């Protein structure tokens, strides 16, 4: 009897993945392609103002927000991370200050300042928006972040193997193969222009490329859509960002393949639900890269207990009765 319910299960998830998650990818790509005009647009006119930056690498925070990442011509003229900072990082010689880019922006001490890039092009943002109602401006943040049309919100951060990650992959794991270990490494990991003077890290493009194969993507859709309809709660204590780096810690503890046949969709979504209710619990969630910093940093103790509220009776209702996600 325990049989048929693994497989009632992933049917209707099965459903779900493709009624209620398709459809959120149908309305995400209906809000960015709205958005992405407005930001391609600006950015156009940045770019004749400063040829330097340029118009892929996006981000989903929330089905409202997005985070751009612009991908600016760079030359690597300077080469560097640090027990320092956690989860940050920041030339090698006196020499060849000429030869960046953006030559003038290395600082005086030799660095190159994130801080400094982004008030220019937070500068340059602001007066390309004066365009009458369609798009705002976000203010008392270092970051640049545009308002459109009151019901979205963008940030665009400019961007470009570290020191905290290269544990990973333990050999311990059999997960993943050298093929995958190699081949996600080789995309490397990018630097992301916000506060914390210093570059946040990004993996966005090696963690999406890591779950590949299985149902990993499709449990992560299935993770950010329960968590758009059933979590966004007050202190924001949830992200698409906490699915998605506990799908990379399933990943691990379930290392076979095996473990993410189409077949296992039910118990590595249930598995994850409930790994997310001890993070809450716990109070601690740590990032998959890089342990020292923790993703719920700063969240209050009353809205991380009623997340784990909400988490736990969802995922009762959905074993007592899986087909309850009909109408979630």
């Amino acid at each position: 009897m325990d049989i048929a319910a693994q497989a009632k299960l992933v049917y209707h998830l099965n459903k779900y993945y493709n009624e209620k998650c398709q459809a959120r990818k149908a309305a995400i790509a209906k809000t960015i392609r709205e958005v992405c005009k407005v930001v391609s647009d600006v950015l156009k006119e940045v770019e004749v103002q400063e040829p330097r930056f340029i118009s892929e690498g996006l981000e989903v925070i929330s089905p409202t927000e997005f985070e751009v990442v612009l991908y600016l011509n760079q030359m690597g003229v300077f080469n560097v991370d640090d027990g320092s900072l956690p989860g940050c990082a920041v030339l090698s010689d006196g020499r060849k200050r000429s030869m960046s880019l953006w030559v003038e922006f290395i600082t005086a001490s030799g660095y190159l300042s994130a801080r400094k890039i982004r008030s220019r092009f937070q500068t340059l943002v602001a007066q390309a928006v004066d365009y009458r109602d369609v798009v705002k401006m976000v203010a008392d943040t270092s970051e640049v972040k545009l308002r459109i049309r009151d019901r979205y919100v963008v940030q665009i951060t400019p961007a470009f193997w570290p020191r905290s990650a290269a544990h990973w992959p333990l050999p311990h794991i059999p997960w993943p193969g050298p093929n995958r270990v190699a081949e996600v490494k080789a995309e490397g990991f990018n630097l992301l222009s916000k506060e914390c003077d210093a570059w946040v890290l990004q993996f966005a493009e090696a963690e999406n490329r890591l779950q590949m194969g299985g149902c990993r993507k499709k449990c992560l859709s299935i993770l950010k859509t329960l968590r758009d309809r059933h979590l966004e709660l007050p202190g924001q204590p949830l992200n698409n960002y906490h699915m998605k780096t506990l799908v990379s810690y399933e990943c691990e503890k379930h290392p076979r393949e095996s473990d993410w046949d189409e077949s296992c969709l039910g118990d590595r979504l249930n598995g994850i639900l409930l790994q997310l209710i001890s993070c809450l619990q716990c109070r601690r969630c740590p990032h998959y890269f890089l342990p020292n910093l923790d993703l719920f940093q700063g969240k209050p103790h009353s809205a991380l207990e009623n997340a784990a509220k909400q988490t736990w009776r969802l995922a009762r209702e959905i074993l007592t009765n899986p087909k309850s996600l009909e109408k979630l």
